[PDB]
């Protein structure tokens, strides 16, 4: 199957202006408070292929996501917008849903802390300033 791609974030091409501290410190917690969601429990980690005897995951999804992932990225500033924030969590839960179907209960899973994320997302606060 295809192979692994490499973990986020590309170490070297960090951008010069990342999220403003005090929005970073928003989404941070907001994923840290996902991250207690009992839903959220098999994505706080990447899928791991072998564990899960899927060989071909990454020839499906290739640009796996995971709440550990979207945190690293937060920490080591490797977000320019919080809408990247927003972008990866959708991938996350897209890539569920493609590989697994619509219907599983993985992906319902997904969606749930999807519905949590964004609706603590309402309260981030604004770029400017
Ligand atoms: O995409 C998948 C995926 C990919 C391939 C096959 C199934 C799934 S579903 C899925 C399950 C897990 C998992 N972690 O632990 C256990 C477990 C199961 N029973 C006993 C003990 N532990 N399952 C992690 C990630 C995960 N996800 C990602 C969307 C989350
Ligand atoms: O038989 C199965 C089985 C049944 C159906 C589909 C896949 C599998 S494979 C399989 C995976 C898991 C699992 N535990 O953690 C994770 C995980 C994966 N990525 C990230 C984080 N965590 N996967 C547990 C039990 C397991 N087993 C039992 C033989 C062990
Ligand atoms: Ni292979
Ligand atoms: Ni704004």
């Amino acid at each position: 199957g295809a192979p692994k791609p490499p973990q986020e974030p590309d170490m070297n091409n960090l951008p010069e202006n990342p999220i403003p501290q005090h929005q970073a410190k928003f989404v941070l917690n907001t994923i840290k408070a996902v991250k207690r969601n009992r839903e959220a429990v098999p994505f706080l980690h990447p899928v791991d292929t072998v564990k899960l005897n899927v060989p071909f995951y990454y020839n499906y999804i290739p640009r796996p996501m995971d709440l550990s992932t979207i945190e690293r990225k937060i920490n080591l500033k490797a977000y320019e917008d919080v809408s990247q924030v927003v972008d990866d969590f959708n991938l996350m839960v897209k890539n569920c849903k493609k590989f697994n179907g619509e219907a599983a209960g993985i992906s319902k899973m997904a969606t749930n802390i999807q519905a949590q994320f964004e609706k603590l997302m309402v309260k981030v606060p604004p770029k400017e300033l």
